[PDB]
């Protein structure tokens, strides 16, 4: 579901793949049913997938 | 912390910053301190910020 959320803390992005973000600043959170894992697999190949189709 | 985490499902992406990966697969975590979320701003940009760095408002 889409709902707005605030920023608690500023986030400086690491990658291009991240948002720089300031402290109370509100935005959109496109899925709040999601969240992420960045992987990288054997090919060398990086990216999110969801955290639930992972484990250890 | 880096790990190495086997894919319980498959999984086909749906943007270009997602990434395909089949049930069994090995994969590199590069952080397992870090879960994102991914959100839109006030000038339409988007991108993955870590989720407890934000709240419902």
């Amino acid at each position: 579901s889409e709902v707005v959320v605030v920023a608690k803390f500023d986030y400086v992005a690491q990658q291009e793949q991240e948002l720089d973000i300031k402290k109370n600043e509100r935005l959109w959170l496109l899925d709040d049913s999601k969240s992420w894992w960045r992987v990288r697999n054997s090919m060398n190949k990086t990216g999110f997938v969801p955290s639930n189709y992972v484990e250890r």
